[PDB]
């Protein structure tokens, strides 16, 4: 045994004739979430320049050492003790993965991925052919790890250890630890007490499949089935049904009925993440041909030597037996050549040591993988501002959170865009509480404008574009316009030609007026209706065409009550009562 | 002891001169949603033709046998050893219960409901009057009658086993296990080595209840309690306490003070599923009732022979005790005729591998209960949908989501209905980016009109209802029309009379004018006013009634600047002066 | 050993010479969020008096005295057993907290304040300078101390004990336990067993923080680092780092490189409940401080005897090391003068029943700090509810559930307010399925009214205020108003003057004609332009001023078609020739 300092340089050599204990022991763990274990424990004599080292190395062949890290030693009386691990699981620890997200990759090139966090230090070896994906984000290389061996990989390290320190280190990568070994073990000549054990707590013939949910919040439970999937080849699945069931398994492993048949086994298989159907049939398949046999184990002691993932034989002539195995689990004794072994499937997972570990990690894995008030809350936020329109289309409910981040979420307007979002639309129209308005080119508010008031006062100069009928209008006044100065007025039940004025007001729009037919309140009576005239204009029944006009009858500028100057142009044809003197007398 | 092969026909008999171990455990345990255990342990020398066997039973007398089924098999040393459970929590964990939900009935129909999943095989005998409701969904049989069991019954379960298989199994259901027996223990005579634990750790005598939530949001931590509810007949409780205590128990278990008085003690117990007070109350008196009284355990050797759940009593005549309780928990050594029992109140729960059993079930059902990330957001979007009004009422806002199912949920229109939904209206109101507009009486097909513009041009032709009052119109053209071809014009300033005629431009409304009351610019000033007429055309000032109207004056058709032809009649009084060859005249 | 009844009262007093056993053991735990352990056994013959005691009392001196109350009591054989643990740890689980919720407070006024729902009966005394805050609903009054113990203090438990019951109850607030001894413990003299063990497990020399999230909902982890915070006085750490690294240490416990250089180990430490930038990296640099070198443990039977916590000297001259070490586990013996101790870092934390508790508490916390679906429902409803507006501002998607609390959630309309809330404003704008319509003062009413229809029917009534312009104006009856009964009407292409007349039909608005400038279908042609007269009526084309206006044509009220009665006034100028009895004549 070598044992190293801290700067992984040789110290001391313990012989074999001052060592009092020396044992390795591996394991290969029932589950692929678990690495392979690899444990070394030795105890010599006190010394005094044994407790600053930190490594320890073994010898498995004139080529081959395997280092294993102290973890803990123990000075009792004046025996020291030690104890060591495996140099990867302890060094692959201190690498941090900022982020990795490889999708639909090889494994071997995702662990070339995951690899490059380490600075070149180490490499790999091997190869595996089958396709997966994960997401790594802030965490260690060796839960990458872990996390990469559940598709179908298992992994070994090593090293190139000499006298000055370790040269280089490489992961492999391989699909089953252990080559095929021609190795003969019988009973009561290489193998001394063999204990045998039969497991049949988990048997099953038929599994009824469960996916990620249907439509979550009725709360209702329903999950993606593989009700309406047709799979005949491999075994015969009708239509209609929502289970995989084996036939001859169910006559060898049935419940015995009245009438001399046999029935099925049922059991439920959840899986969480799975949203499409046939590779759910599938999984549902590979997991119901894992458990369709009982489990058998061996323990025992042997003589011969064999690696760890070997495939031997153990024979038994005087019972009459014969099996096929693989080795999974070595405690080889080096100081007195003392090996125990064993042989087939895992059942060491039930002790009380297990279970304590399993339910600490379950404990872990819950403690982050649950939301709690905060993230319901932030869950909840995004949800509704989603929909709220905060950060897409045309229609959206303002809140001052939209432009301060600070002050509270209530709305106080709800603003229709133009195209796009808030900077890539030109013009608004928004209904805040002072009306149905309008807003110009730029969302800086430029100034809001109003339609409608919200006591209901519409603005009509927004009537800018078709056709008026089907209804009546009072009271209003009327104007129109030309270039000149002449316009008319419909003010009061009247109507006026007048000169042309621009103000403001209801009153002021009267101007001039040179003639204005109206009417007359005739001696208490409304009978009296009659134009007017003004002096110093002109007023005519002009007589012609569209560019020559004649007085049938002109008024002059001075025309006045008191200065009757009738003036007529044109011959006119008078039938009717004629005047020269006093007393009319007809005409022609 | 008989074994049975896979089909339950008997293979062989062990007499008991050639077995090396048989015993038989039974237990109640503490909680009610566990089962009752039974367990038999045997192990006999090495056999061919036992290694096949999967039933093992034995005899209780001559028409009562129990049923045991294999669950693990190890041979050691020629010494084969077998362990095995109760068939009934064996076979009925293969039968998958789905979509099962009775409410508010009694325990008896409910058993009778889920006992019909297992196609007439199981029976069920007994009866218990209790009303009560679950919800059982995909799961199998066994869990939903631990889930049963809990409301207030007992289970067990037999068959009528012969020597060619199972008959008739039955499930019994009852309230307590046990009859009343007439049994007597006396403490060193038939009680060999008696060991007595007395436990005083929970013991209350006050509690204050709460409830399911009352405002969850606002992150106060509310929860429903029976602040105002008055009880007085079982207990007294006034009406502004929150909390229940009687006065014996805490003059006999409580707390001395300075004064020398007594102090209550008081806990708080949580139900998460209660919404009612009254129920919340007696659930809270119950508690209290059944934890105010120290607990005591015998164990002992027995001479006498009793069954499982009965009523015995034991005595003590040296230390003078008498005491009457149940047993619950035999361990039956049929080989060496060795009995062990126990009586009292269960303190076996806090073993070391009860505490892991509990931990990992524990464990399991919040990785069942608590929700991840995926189901914060499934239920937020089904919240945000409800109010959204994409499922009910008359206000919605769509999205593409809404109608293709593909695409994001960013809404771009804001659609309010005529009824109901979308299918069951048929007029619209759309606002979306291009306006406010109008659609038809289907929905599926845009048809979209538009009345409001975005940049603000309202459309005239929508308004069809009301009158007008109260403001100026300016500029605007002015019509009428008749059923022949006469209307009445202002344009730019005159009025115009012409023939009608119909177009789709604001220039092309004028006609061909006839009669254009209209202004001339006189002389470099607007002080002209005056008629035109146009040849062809008849012009009068007729007067005389609505019938008729007779020319005052007559304009020709001819009438012209040039043919100054101005036809006159009537009786006309013409007084002032006048022109008859250069003299001025009167008025006959 | 000193035996009270259940009210405090002594009973008995037992001698050395007839007990048994008699041990006592303290402990202080690794972690700061549990309380300082004390247990005492005793066990001696049975007696009759002694089954009802419940409180058991040692000697320390001659003036203090500790107090342990009985949990558990066992009768085996004929010898009697006790346990017990101290009096505080089981009577302060008794006392209920409602609700304090201290902010930024001094460890001593937040313990000040819970000690007041204790009724006086329990005092403080000490005190620790440091702020924190905290808050406390329904819970019991020992987990309240446990939660202010993490803040940093330890604490205690006295009585002040005498033969007639208890006197005066009081807690010591600390800050570490134990003063500074003057021991000197000897190996091979004064100490005979030792026992040291040194561990390597969790070594770090660089960490990276995290904080309380960052933008929770993308589903990619965000969360808060102390990227860009300069930080340099206690350790230099750089600006575009992520980590805080110390030199030295890497040094000394750095991976060794393949050229000879040492690289640093980092793992990723989070915290749940941080904020802000400076805090994370102070927590973040206490923890790499805290986790930074080897643990050393002690353990032996010593012969001098001292208190627990204090700090004392072990000493080793054959091995040539020394150690200054706290005392933190004793075991003393009282019956045999055994004496057992620990010295140093704790290391106890990893046997199996301290893991099982730890199990437990986990998942009880679990339970109770997790949200299930309810929750969940709850949270999203009142999220959404805020941004409906249905609690703030002035738009709002009104519902039945706002209203009558009892119906469905869907919205049937939009109503925009004038102010704040519902009862905080007068005015409103209501959008609802039948047409846009207003709402007055109070909005409890329905008085509600319809602008538009949704069927696109506008109510003219709501143009009040502006100027029109550039539409055109067809089909549509105008009219006119004076105090008089005179009017202006143009319908039916004709112009009509006639009595002013009130009515609420269209057809109803035509009055009594007077004259009516119109036009006549002349001779299946429309070339005739004509007004016309009604008897017992006066027409005119007066002329003068505004104030007279004099018969140019006066038109009497008897004018008939038979009755021709032209009137005329005013002196006329007319040229033409006239009617004399025919021919032709002179123009003056």
């Amino acid at each position: 045994v070598y044992f190293f300092d801290n700067k992984q340089q040789l110290i001391k050599i313990k012989n074999s004739r001052t060592l009092l204990q020396c044992l390795q022991e591996k394991e290969i763990a029932s589950d692929k979430s678990d690495l392979m274990k690899d444990v070394l424990t030795v105890s010599c004599l006190h010394d005094v320049e044994l407790e600053q080292c930190d490594f320890m190395a073994v010898r498995e062949n004139k080529g081959v050492y395997s280092l294993y890290k102290i973890l803990e030693e123990e000075i009792d009386a004046e025996i020291m003790n030690f104890k060591g691990v495996n140099f990867g699981a302890e060094e692959l620890n201190n690498y941090v993965v900022s982020d990795a997200r490889p999708v639909k990759k090889t494994i071997t090139e995702i662990v070339k991925q995951i690899l490059t966090y380490t600075d070149d230090e180490w490499l790999m070896t091997g190869g595996v052919n089958k396709i997966g994906s994960a997401n790594f984000y802030y965490a260690s290389v060796k839960e990458a790890l872990k996390t990469v061996q559940q598709l179908g990989c298992e992994l070994l390290f090593f090293c190139d250890i000499d006298g000055e320190g370790i040269s280089s280190k490489w992961v492999e990568v391989r699909e089953k630890i252990g080559k095929e070994s021609d190795d003969r073990y019988e009973v009561g000549s290489t193998a001394i007490k063999v204990v045998k054990t039969k497991d049949r707590t988990n048997i099953v013939t038929s599994l009824v499949g469960r996916g990620k949910g249907e439509e979550v919040g009725d709360g209702y439970g329903r999950r993606l089935q593989f009700d309406s999937i047709e799979w005949t080849q491999p075994v015969p699945k009708p239509k209609g049904q929502s289970f995989i069931e084996i036939k001859e398994l169910t006559e060898k492993y049935g419940i015995p009925t009245k009438k001399g048949k046999m029935r099925k086994r049922e059991q439920v298989v959840i899986f969480e993440d799975i949203e499409d159907k046939n590779e759910l049939l599938n999984a549902t398949y590979q997991t119901l041909l894992e458990n369709s046999r009982p489990l058998v184990q061996f323990s025992s002691e042997v003589i011969g030597a064999s690696s760890i993932g070997d495939m031997v034989t153990i024979h038994d002539y005087d019972k009459n037996y014969h099996y096929e195995t693989r080795v999974f689990a070595i405690k080889n004794d080096i100081l007195n050549n003392k090996i125990e072994s064993s042989l087939g499937d895992n059942l060491k997972g039930s002790s009380a040591s297990n279970q304590l570990s399993k339910a600490s990690s379950g404990i872990s894995e819950l403690k982050s993988m649950k939301m709690n008030f905060y993230d319901s809350t932030e869950i909840s936020k995004w949800q509704s501002d989603i929909i709220r329109g905060a950060k897409g289309g045309s229609v959206l409910l303002m809140s001052p959170w939209d432009t301060n981040k600070g002050q509270s979420r209530e709305p106080y307007q709800m603003v229709i865009m133009n195209k796009g979002s808030l900077k890539e639309s030109n013009h608004f129209l928004v209904m805040n509480s002072e009306g149905i308005g309008f807003i110009d080119g730029d969302f800086d508010k430029d100034k809001f404008e109003t339609a409608w008031t919200i006591d209901g006062t519409f603005n009509a100069k927004f009537i800018r574009a078709g056709v008026l009928s089907g209804i009546l209008i009072k009271g209003n006044i009327i104007k129109s316009s030309d270039e000149g100065d002449f316009q008319i007025v419909l003010d009061g039940g009247e109507l006026t030609f007048e000169k042309k004025y621009d103000s403001e007001d209801i009153n002021d729009q009267h101007g001039h007026p040179m003639l204005t037919m109206k009417a007359l309140y005739t001696d208490d009576k409304l009978n009296g209706i009659s134009m007017v005239q003004i002096p110093n204009y002109s007023f005519g029944i002009n007589s012609g065409g569209l560019m020559v006009s004649k007085p049938v009858i002109e008024i002059p500028k001075e025309s006045t009550i008191d200065s009757r100057k009738l003036n007529l142009f044109g011959e006119v044809r008078v039938v009717g009562d004629f005047y020269v003197n006093d007393v009319k007398i007809d005409s022609n």
